[PDB]
């Protein structure tokens, strides 16, 4: 509905993310290299996934209202479904791109679902100082993903084919400073300390997550690290 002033941000994100859908569909089709094909899979899931979960963010679904402050405070708890299945699918792509092993990716994966969920939890808490508590334990979770990526999968990258490398390196520094805004934005927003505003806050996640999907795969799939060597 048209009553709260976020919603043509949550229209702009919903149309962003199904033409993403729609342009990596097109542009898999024809692709039979085994391995480009997991990597169209993998990232073309991703906007589709959110997609769906900012439609239900604008058609009212995945809102609730969670009191704390004396106030009822709305919190759009479809984010968190919406990152639950998104962030650990961002994360392969880039572990598969430079073959990391499987204890590495089982980490990365489980250290990102205490990262989502403990921030679902501190986002439906009613004791205020509460959900600070939860804040500080997901961000320490994305600090130990933060800190994988570099001292593990840098490393490695640079003894690989320097196409892999170069792409690697490039994603790497996309995702670090994007993700890391994360945790920045809620603090400060509606579900931490109320200093932006709800509408302010929604169009800067949408900014986040367009350029952290859409514009992560367009950089990917053009790529030629994603084939495999051949002649
Ligand atoms: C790829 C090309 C596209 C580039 C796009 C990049 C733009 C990102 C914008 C961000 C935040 C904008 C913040 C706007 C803040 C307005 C809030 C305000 O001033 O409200 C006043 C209040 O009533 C009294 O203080
Ligand atoms: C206006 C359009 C709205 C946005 C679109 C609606 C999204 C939700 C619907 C469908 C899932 C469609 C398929 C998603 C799975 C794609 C996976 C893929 O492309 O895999 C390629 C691989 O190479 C194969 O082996
Ligand atoms: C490789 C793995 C691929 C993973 C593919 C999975 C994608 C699932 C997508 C979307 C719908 C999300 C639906 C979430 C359901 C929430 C419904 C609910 O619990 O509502 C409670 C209550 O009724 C109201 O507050
Ligand atoms: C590498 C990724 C880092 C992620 C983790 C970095 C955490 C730092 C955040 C916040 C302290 C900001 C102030 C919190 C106190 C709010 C009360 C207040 O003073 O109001 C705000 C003021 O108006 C305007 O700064
Ligand atoms: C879909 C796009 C991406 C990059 C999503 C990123 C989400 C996070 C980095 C979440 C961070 C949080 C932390 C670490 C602190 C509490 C609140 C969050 C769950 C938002």
């Amino acid at each position: 509905a048209t009553g709260r002033p976020e919603w043509i941000w949550l229209a702009l994100g919903t149309a962003l993310m199904g033409l993403g859908t729609l342009y990596f569909l097109v542009k898999g089709m024809g692709v039979s290299d085994p391995d480009a094909k997991k990597f169209y899979a993998i990232t073309t899931l991703v906007p589709a996934i959110a997609f769906t979960m900012y439609l239900s963010m604008l058609l009212g679904y995945g809102l609730t209202m969670v009191p704390f402050g004396g106030e009822q405070n709305p919190i759009y708890w479809a984010r968190y479904a919406d990152w639950l299945f998104t962030t650990p699918l961002l994360l392969l792509d880039l572990a598969l791109l430079v073959d990391a092993d499987q204890g590495t990716i089982l980490a990365l994966v489980g250290a990102d679902g205490i990262m989502i969920g403990t921030g679902l939890v501190g986002a439906l808490t009613k004791v205020y100082s509460y959900r600070f508590v939860w804040w500080a334990i997901s961000t320490a979770a994305m600090l130990y993903i933060l800190y994988v990526l570099f001292f593990g999968f840098t490393s490695k990258a640079e003894s690989m084919r320097p196409e892999v490398a170069s792409t690697f390196k490039v994603l790497r520094n996309v995702t670090v400073v994007l993700w890391s805004a994360y945790p920045v934005v809620w603090l400060i927003g509606s579900e931490g300390a109320g200093i932006v505003p709800l509408n302010i806050e929604t169009l800067l996640f949408m900014v986040l997550d367009v350029s952290a999907k859409v514009g992560f795969g367009l950089i990917l799939l053009r790529s030629r690290a994603i084939f495999g060597e051949a002649e």
